[PDB]
């Protein structure tokens, strides 16, 4: 709804905004990637960078203008350019960054800058609380390998919102996207584990489509069933 | 639906088949693209190549194997890889190729091989029939700039079928897809002009969706209005 530089920002809930940045892909044009911004009391929480450091500095600029609270931390949901391409801008701003330990391990070979802190997960997928200090309403869940081996998801406590990142596609999508890094054998179970971990969430936020209903989860799982 | 190598074919009408080829793209994965094959008495007409020369050779071998009538000509609907990627294959088979004069002018910078013959159009968008000799039931119409500046469309006289190529998306599509070369100002008008040129066609065939009703045209136009 709201333009700011080349970025776009839309409010989803009282204290929740989706940030959107675009990268030109050869032979297609502008590809959208979405993350989240969350106001928790007198601090801001960011889920995912933009594609670039410049775009990510613009997210911080927008936060300063529209919210005017410091950014306490950022969580990034896997080690790909659309989620972690802007890590340097976060670190330059003095923001504490968090990622799945596996994302941090993969980040060098994926061409990304690793986050400063590492999240680890229990066998049921939930983040170990000790690795995720003062995450406010952010509930962080590792659903298993799918889009990548490291992809994680975030629900926002007190809202109807759960963020699937690039794991989940919208209910009208045609493909699961590029399968180069994908765990085709476990994708279906991982999508359904995300759905089961946030069983009441009704607004499913994702990386490359506008928010959808839980049919996005069912349809994504249904596509993966065929792989 | 029948398979030959990497190609898939679906019979839409007694003398009309849809051909589908796939190109694996970074991020998007395997993207499907549809063209048409039309049996016109004792010869075959082809609308659009596959993504590559080898896939287009596969189309020609399936034609021989399954239909066993000579391919008299092909018409390609704009200068993009999924529509003109197999031009070299058609020329190697000695098939006469036709494209919008503008498509052949843009083809070199788009990385494509021009067709051997150029179609020109009247002020009302209809092809100048002297430049499309012996096209049989193919009625070629240039709707105006939209998906690209050069996109053209094809009706099959005597059927319920009209082919919008990449200009038209299906009635439930969430976006207009590949807009990197699009004419955002004129897109809605051109999509509607396509519908007015084939006023009775009930089966709308397109490049990146399964065949749909005329709702695909009106929905595509509404989405374009928003640009
Ligand atoms: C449109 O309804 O769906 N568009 C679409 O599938 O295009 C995807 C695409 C990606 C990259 C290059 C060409 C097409
Ligand atoms: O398939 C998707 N989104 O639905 O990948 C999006 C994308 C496109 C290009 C480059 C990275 C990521
Ligand atoms: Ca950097
Ligand atoms: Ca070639
Ligand atoms: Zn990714
Ligand atoms: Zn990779
Ligand atoms: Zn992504
Ligand atoms: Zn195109
Ligand atoms: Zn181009
Ligand atoms: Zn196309």
């Amino acid at each position: 709804d709201q333009r700011f530089g080349d970025l776009v920002f839309r409010q989803l809930a009282p204290n929740v905004w989706q940030h959107t940045s675009y990268l030109d892909m050869p032979g297609f044009g502008a590809v959208a990637s979405n993350g989240l911004i969350v106001r928790d009391g007198g601090r801001v929480l960011v889920v995912d960078t933009a594609w670039t450091d410049d775009q990510t500095a613009q997210i911080l600029n927008w936060i300063k203008q529209e919210i005017n609270l410091p950014v306490a931390l950022a969580v990034v949901t896997h080690a790909h350019q659309d989620k972690m391409g802007g890590m340097d801008a976060l670190h330059a701003a003095g923001i504490a960054t968090y990622a799945n330990a596996l994302s941090n391990q993969l980040a060098p070979q994926e061409g990304m800058v690793a986050a400063q802190h590492s999240l680890t997960f229990a066998a049921n997928g939930w983040v170990e609380p000790a690795t995720a200090p003062n995450f406010g309403p952010l509930k962080v869940f590792y659903p298993g390998p799918g889009h990548t081996s490291d992809n994680i998801t975030v629900g926002i406590d007190g809202t109807d919102i759960a963020f699937g990142g690039c794991l989940i596609k919208d209910s009208k999508a045609k493909s699961l996207g590029n399968l180069g890094d994908a765990d085709t054998e476990h994708y279906a179970a991982s999508a359904r584990a995300f759905g089961a971990a946030f069983p009441k969430a009704s607004m499913i936020v994702m990386s490359h489509s506008a928010p959808d209903s839980r049919a996005a989860i069912t349809h994504t799982a249904r596509m993966a069933d065929k792989l």
